[PDB]
């Protein structure tokens, strides 16, 4: 499958792709404004997630940092990003269906949308100013919005028994972006679409 990442952003960002134990394609590339980067997925891949990596150096091996989406410190991510990242999120050719969503289970760095570029299914979108907007207590000092579980790490926000509910700051990022999963036990917002569809995200798609 073809997923072409672009970025509407004003300014640079460093794509990545993984699957958490390993890269999907090169697993990272540096994406100026304006530029566009298409990767292949192999058919089959289960619990894929593309995002957006800010404010990154990275010597001449690939080695570096992030402040947002950092993987161990890699150009190549080979590994999921260190929060805060709005997540792209995708399984391919489940029995026979692709399905998609974006999170913001693990915060919120840069605005994005999902879409399928072939037929058969609507597009995920989350591109409103989560970042200008966050709860105080959220705000990352490295840069973004992190989700709730990052910062306090109980069973209620990190959702580890399986048993949680909504919560206020569940609620901030349901509120700024109704289709993206707020919370681990969201009510889902995840697309099915026909298998072996091809797709575009979106870095800053509005603006």
């Amino acid at each position: 499958a073809t997923f072409e990442i672009v970025n509407r952003c004003s300014y640079t960002v460093w794509a990545a792709a993984s699957k958490g134990d390993a890269a999907l394609d090169a697993g990272g590339r540096q994406l100026n404004s304006g530029e566009s980067w298409t990767i292949n997925v192999e058919p089959g891949t289960n619990g894929g997630k593309i995002w957006a990596r800010t404010d990154c150096y990275f010597d001449d091996s690939g080695s570096g940092i992030c402040k947002t989406g950092d993987c161990g410190g890699l150009l190549r991510c080979k590994r999921f990003g260190r929060p805060p990242t709005t997540l792209a999120e995708f399984s391919l050719n489940q029995y026979g269906k692709d399905y998609i969503d974006i999170s913001n289970i693990k915060g919120f760095n840069v605005p994005m949308d999902f879409s399928p570029t072939t037929r058969g299914c609507r597009g995920v979108r989350c591109a409103a100013d989560i970042v200008g907007q966050c709860p105080a207590k959220l705000k990352a000092p490295g840069g973004g919005c992190n989700d709730a579980c990052t910062v306090f790490q109980t069973s209620e926000y990190c959702c580890t028994t399986g048993k949680c509910g909504p919560t206020e700051y569940s609620r901030f990022f349901k509120r700024l972006c109704p289709d993206a999963f707020s919370y681990v036990l969201d009510k889902p917002t995840t697309v099915t679409c026909p298998g072996s569809s091809n797709y575009r995200v979106t870095f800053c798609p509005t603006a």
